[PDB]
């Protein structure tokens, strides 16, 4: 009888703890189940779910092995593909969401035969004892990474079956796969990581790794990028290593706070007069804001799926502090256009670019829309590309008095 190897958000074949501990003990056939739960998304973040799926069933194809791909329910598909494959037990990686729990709960009540889930690879675990808020005290537990586990050189052979959906992602999707975001890695590393912490500002985000979109499905394992990272060493990868810290984090935030995906953090703004206009929010969400900084970073959103993190901290906080919308929508809607949307990651951003209480960030940090866009984008080339119609970073026809608003708020939260 085969061992099932169950690939959730680890659609990857290097550093995957659960392939190579069935490996280990005998004959492996993998298995991807389409969740209804997690694929009820937008067309963008489907198609690039899916087409990842598509790229680990090649990555499986190539090297002599099996990949099922079946569609439903996990805790009717799992138990189904374990009969017809007669496997003895099923091996995935441990996750720590609360659908990630309730899930693999229920599938383990429907499965006859033992489901084996092994820690998936980070530089920090999120179930750490003690609950840190604040990220130094955190990160100074991280004492290096440890080494990754190699990938399988050949499977063995299995059935296969399943067909995997073609969908519209409305946009262009970057290469899927493995094979592609260790090309991306590599390329990073020995071009872009040496000037990386004078780099990692820019606007246009073109000094960073530009690898979310891998790292949020699995394509890429952390534990693997900051370990060819330090092999390179120097300020650069202390740098860049930080950031995969800071993915950690969230992760451990949300492990430890849950009830921060529903509140701030910091319980002094619970009770934030967050003024519910359906006006502004279409005119943050589509960009019309007429603050030059603020539409073009949504309008790149709507375009690449993509934003730097610059841009990022620059269109939430606006939302926050200075058009004061509630954050939950925000978040929400900010999600739904990332191709690396992480519920997680997301919510710490926000929560961190809008003075909510992570990092015990201060509230009366203000980003000015002008200055910003001045200080991290020299000739204009960014703001040139996704709102030509601006002159410059100046203000034209704001939906709201910048001046005033900033006020507005500081007064607000002073208080
Ligand atoms: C409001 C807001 C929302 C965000 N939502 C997401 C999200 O849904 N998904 C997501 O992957 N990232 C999110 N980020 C974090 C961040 O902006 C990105 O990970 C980053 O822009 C990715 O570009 P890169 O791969 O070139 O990053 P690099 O600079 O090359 O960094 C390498 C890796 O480190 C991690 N990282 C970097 N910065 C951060 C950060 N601030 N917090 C956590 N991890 C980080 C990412 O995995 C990233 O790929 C958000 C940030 C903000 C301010």
């Amino acid at each position: 009888g085969p061992l099932l190897v169950w690939h959730r958000g680890d659609l990857r074949l290097h550093d995957h703890p659960a392939l190579l501990e069935a490996l280990a003990r005998g004959p492996v056939v993998g298995l991807v189940v389409l969740d209804p739960n997690n694929l009820k998304t937008t067309p963008r973040r489907r198609a690039w779910f899916l087409e990842n799926v598509r790229a680990l069933r090649e990555a499986y194809r190539a090297r002599g092995g099996a990949l099922w791909v079946l569609e439903g329910l996990p805790w009717e598909k799992v138990p189904e593909a374990a009969r017809r494959l007669k496997a003895k037990a099923v091996y995935a990686l441990t996750s720590h969401t609360p659908y990630g729990r309730y899930r693999d709960g229920r599938v383990r009540e429907a499965l006859p035969v033992p489901l084996h889930l092994l820690p998936a690879p980070h530089l920090l675990p999120p179930d750490l004892p003690r609950a840190y808020r604040v990220y130094t005290p955190f990160s100074r537990l991280y004492r290096g990474a440890a080494p990754p586990l190699p990938p399988p050189e050949a499977l063995p052979k299995g059935p296969e079956e399943g067909e995997i959906p073609r969908e519209d992602p409305g946009l262009p999707l970057p290469e899927p796969g493995e094979e592609a975001a260790l090309a991306g890695l590599r390329a990073f590393l020995e071009a872009k990581l040496p000037r990386y912490a004078e780099e990692r500002d820019r606007l246009d985000g073109e000094g960073g790794s530009r690898l979310s979109p891998y790292f949020a499905l699995g394509v890429l394992s952390p534990r693997l990028a900051a370990w060819e990272a330090e092999r390179r060493g120097g300020e650069g990868a202390r740098k860049w290593v930080a950031e995969l810290l800071w993915r950690d984090f969230s992760y451990h935030l949300l492990y430890h706070f849950p009830w921060m995906a529903e509140r701030p953090l910091d319980p002094r703004f619970q009770a934030f007069p967050w003024q519910e206009d359906e006006a502004l929010f279409q005119a943050w969400y589509e960009g019309k804001t007429g603050v030059p900084l603020v539409d073009a970073a949504m309008r790149e959103l709507h375009a690449t799926g993509f934003l730097s993190n610059r841009a990022r901290m620059n269109a939430a906080q606006f939302a926050v502090k200075h058009l004061l919308l509630p954050w939950k929508r925000c978040e929400e809607a900010f999600r739904h256009l990332l191709l690396d949307g992480d519920r997680a990651v997301n919510l710490q951003g926000w929560q961190w670019a809008g003075g909510l209480g992570v990092d015990a960030a201060p509230y009366f940090r203000v980003f000015n829309p002008v200055l910003q866009g001045e200080r991290h984008d020299p000739e204009g080339r960014w703001l040139k590309r996704w709102a030509p119609e601006y002159p410059s970073y100046a203000p034209k026809d704001p939906v709201v008095d910048l001046e005033e608003a900033r006020r507005r708020y500081l007064r607000l939260a002073r208080d």
